[PDB]
């Protein structure tokens, strides 16, 4: 009956939803609704847009995250509170290997946990993991919808800048860490990088919550190329598109 | 001329050196109107941006989201933008006995429960803030009338697990949070917020001056859930007036 | 041409990408004689070594021995000749009640409980298999009818403290695992083994496919001693998934 | 109840509730007697302690010798005995260009370079002076004429290898200290001492006022090795004066 | 009366308080034949158990594996048989220009670059070995006309990036390690090995004794392919050395 | 030159490459008495230092204060000037209800609950004394006919919380050092002190070579306060050992 604190929803106002989309942005989250039925906006507080759809029948959550973990195990911890039991993950990335092109998709299999909100929930040594099921149906949608696209390691930042190794800052300085990092992880095989994914797969992943995240790459680091704006736009909608999709995969 | 996430140029800023950053996008029109000749400039994300004059000065309101990550994004990219000076208000849970709701508090250091700290310091490099800035928030917040207590704050990653709130859907917290708001209490920490120990940190190690002011909505030793928050904000725009050469 | 550990050669693998890479080196020949042509190629240390071929392909089977540093020596040695997809399977301890003895369990990440895993990726580095080779072996071992869990594993460089056992000399565990086996049950982790944090972790970060699959031997909430044919039937059944999978991901 | 170490009972402190804490036990006679009725109370291994009076009230000079650990035995011991209060003078290395020899610095905050502030407090604490005591210090020093700096120190458990000296037996630094007094300076740290990490750190933690004020006897980007100490204590006792009240 | 690995009861020990651990299987019955009525007890996975009797005293040599991991499992299921005591006799690679292929050296301690050590002991515990088994290895070294050292060894959880070799399959070596090998040089550390860090810390937290000799075979700073007339014969010296170890800690 | 701290040049130590190191700066003229025309250098801070004669050989005698930072620079600076040598002599607690107030305690191993240490290696780095320093004082401490036990020391930054008293200012223990003093018990740690832990891996990590004995003055688990006499006894007992350790020492 209570209204959560940070989201001001209630349990009846998302009618039965077990599962959320949450991307990150929180004007992404009417585009994600309205890919399903009977879209209705529940409420916004802060960083956090929340809408109720209706998916196959099903009730379905679209609740935006804010960027970084610790915004983002707020909205999940509040939904999970509400009944949300699968988190389905969908967000931008900078890839940074060189066969990741500009408009492909990836689907984390594990995310190096660069956050520390993932340290709220398990220690260091628990893997940032996602639940089979999200992943396969995530992959799944990701190939029907002619993406090119990219299962592996996502490292999971808790800055956008001298966490992913970015020199292009105000001090040009980068901690010592962090300076080399981004080599490290290419030869490792990291795929990519965002600020979410470990404080989510590790909450979900020892919370006994489904999660996956599926992004759409619309950077690459190791290109020197400006991503073209068609393709950028096309990747913004393939990426929502796919993660409906894989709702719907997971829903049945 | 531009960044990545704030949608807002240097032009924009008008020469603003100062930045008053708040958690809450919603707070940043009311900052503004604190202020002369409020000016929205962007609201994208966690983001809303304004600027206004105070003693004919141009300040920057800003947003930063819940958190370090987002919370350093706004201050890299507003520092790149010419502001060094960062004031953070939010609202806080106290976790000691004594400190009451509508207690203000000025962060003295922050126990560094956050991970976006260590993207600018190891762990071992103090989550200070600026003495001047400290100073101008303590002056700011005693000549309001407030009771303020000056002291260690515990920042957190999370609002529930890292503050040990158990009335959540695990209802367990793991090992390391465990019994930690007894001992911070025990090691006198005054309260919980999630992005003091970022803010700090990332500034005190980048030459950028911060601090924190923080309006207690609640104690924890009463509750885990919860006007104070027009107060802060209030002192907050004294501070900056402080802080203006 | 030659290898520190292992014994063998490339030529001795004719051109096997695959290992299947079981624990014990008394499986090896078990799980070379589910293949056609098996053929003993060598044994040294934890190392026995055949080659078979499934589907008209080459593969390996080489036992790792116990922990961490001796599976990372056989990851290398193996990769160094020209393996590129390592199919591990073991014995595991279960720890969820709802995790029978006799299930199988192919672990999507593995709590990094070793210290091999840091000589190749730091702690933050997830301890996750190659997704084809995790899909290879659900199917497989679901296609066998056995009940599988997909989940979390508990790597362990000990099997006495590190899996929170006090039936031991010193009935002491260390104060990092005291509680251990509760946390981990109550943050879902489905079992105890010894390798995957090492071999996960090596192979991810090094370009080369792996995946655990394991029967249920015991489950700590029930019993430490095992029944005999159904410790026999689980690990008969164990080697078939693993060969299967091997099938599937033969390109 | 005598203490330990320091060879004192509470009735030798005469009702004292802030000590002054030197390193060098030979500096306690002088600044017991910049106040009144200086008297010697014990001397063991590095530890002397005189008791004086300041405007009437008690204060004791204690020395701590060299490091973190030898100065938590001191303020545990004094705490023990009533001190509440505890103000740190010595002198110090600078690493920033700008900071001359004679100069002051305050500490807003240590590095935590050492091992007994985590016999306090987890790393995450921050190293962190009571706002009142430092704010008397600044005060202090300025009115001595000095030039003060208030800013972050790194306090290091070695004055060799973490200080980064290579002018040494062994002529090399570990990994984790090399390379670190360029990052420290890059990040904004004044200075290096050994103990500012340790005193801040127990003190923060465990309800005791604490402050670390020191001289700078050499600057680090001019050489490795080493007036100053007469006005650093003509200093502490003027914050010792504004500490009691 | 049981154990789960080694496949041995108390009283196939025959009251055995005393073992010798080596690392490789083949070398427990060359290491028992120098005793008196060497006995085959058991042979599962990597761990090979004979008995034997040194001045009328029973002794047990049984094999570890490579790594903490495998060895953590000998010890405990030794001790819980009634073995207080343990030497390690292995074979290692010196470091140190000054320590010639052939010397011997006896750890005084040793870098925990393991992670089944700290299942026992958090790390700031010093992996130490017994003093007397220490300064009995040391005599025993001495009196075979061996060059002995004494000092630290860096123990690894493997054998590739762990001890900075860049000769793999991926060439890399992961941040931690990078520069280790002149790290430890500098710090005078003698030579690397698998399994001392576990088994000294192991032992020394548990109310064991422990202590290790090593033959060196190569030296890192010449050559990795050993010469064999010489690796022989230091094999064959560290193995008599440790018998005579033990009979010293047995008088 | 004339060292910082310590205000000795090296022709003031007159040749000595050995010093005996305790912590308190009144133990140092009773030290060098024990020798042969002890001679004061110089005191400044926490550092007096003697010189004498031990068998013709100049000894130096020059205390460290409390903890490892202090006992790191006395180090250093005596290095400098040509010690190589260090013998550290005290008075200790022990924690082990088997070793009473007036034996004496050789370390083998310190736990390094310290920071120093870390400044001169990683935490994975032993805190091991030199061999032969560590055979010096165990033949003088045994010679001396007190009981004499080797084994770990656990070396702490604190004399409160770090050794888990209680009888405090606050009277709260932070969380890592709550119930450690029962760990270390169970793990076999004789006794704590402040300065071997930083002083051993200094040492040996540096080329330098370094023991440590101390004299039973306090049982933690015993509530029975030593006698007078005994305590007088153990602390001329400690010095003389030591001195008879460094006399051994020399070459
Ligand atoms: C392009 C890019 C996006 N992101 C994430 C951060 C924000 O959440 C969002 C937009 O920058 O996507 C990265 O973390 N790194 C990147 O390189
Ligand atoms: C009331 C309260 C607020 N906060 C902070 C964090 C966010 O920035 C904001 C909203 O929860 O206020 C806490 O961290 N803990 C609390 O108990
Ligand atoms: C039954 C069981 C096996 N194992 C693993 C370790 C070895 O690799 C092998 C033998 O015990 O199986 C565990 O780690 N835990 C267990 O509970
Ligand atoms: C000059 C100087 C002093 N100190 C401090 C530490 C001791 O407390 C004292 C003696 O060196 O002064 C440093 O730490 N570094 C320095 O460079
Ligand atoms: C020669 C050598 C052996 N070893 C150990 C590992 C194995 O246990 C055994 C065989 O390589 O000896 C090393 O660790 N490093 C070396 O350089
Ligand atoms: C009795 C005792 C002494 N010590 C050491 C610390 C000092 O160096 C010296 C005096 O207390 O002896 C301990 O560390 N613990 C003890 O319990
Ligand atoms: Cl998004
Ligand atoms: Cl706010
Ligand atoms: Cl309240
Ligand atoms: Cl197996
Ligand atoms: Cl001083
Ligand atoms: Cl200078
Ligand atoms: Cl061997
Ligand atoms: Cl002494
Ligand atoms: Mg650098
Ligand atoms: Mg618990
Ligand atoms: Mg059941
Ligand atoms: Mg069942
Ligand atoms: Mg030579
Ligand atoms: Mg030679
Ligand atoms: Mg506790
Ligand atoms: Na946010
Ligand atoms: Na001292
Ligand atoms: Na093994």
């Amino acid at each position: 009956t209570k209204t959560v604190f940070h989201l001001g929803v209630t349990e009846a106002d998302l009618n039965g939803a077990t599962l959320a989309i949450i991307p990150g942005d929180p004007a992404r989250v009417q585009k994600i609704a309205e890919l399903m039925d009977n879209p209705v906006f529940l409420a916004s507080h802060r960083e956090y847009t929340v809408y109720r759809a209706e998916l196959d029948g099903q009730s379905v959550v679209v609740c935006s995250t804010g960027i970084g973990g610790p915004s983002t195990s707020i909205a999940v911890e509040e939904l999970a509170q509400l009944g949300v039991r699968t988190f389905l993950r969908v967000g931008t990335t900078g890839a940074i290997q060189p066969h990741v092109n500009v408009g492909d998709m990836i689907v984390t299999t594990g995310s190096v946990r660069l956050d520390g909100a993932s340290l709220h929930f398990a220690p260091m040594e628990f893997p940032a993991v996602p639940d089979f099921d999200v992943a396969t149906a995530m992959k799944a949608a990701a190939q029907e919808s002619g993406a090119t696209v990219h299962m592996g390691v996502t490292a999971s930042s808790d800055t956008f800048y001298p966490g992913q190794e970015r020199y292009d800052t105000f001090t040009g300085r980068v901690v010592r860490r962090f300076q080399g990092s981004m080599k490290e992880w290419q030869d490792m095989g990291v795929l990519n990088f965002e600020m979410e994914s470990a404080t989510l797969l590790t909450m979900c992943a020892s919370s006994g919550l489904k999660a996956g995240c599926v992004a759409g790459v619309i950077i690459n680091r190791t290109q020197k190329e400006i991503p073209d704006h068609a393709t950028l736009k096309e990747t913004e909608a393939r990426s929502i598109k796919v993660v409906v999709e894989a709702a719907r995969k997971m829903l049945k």
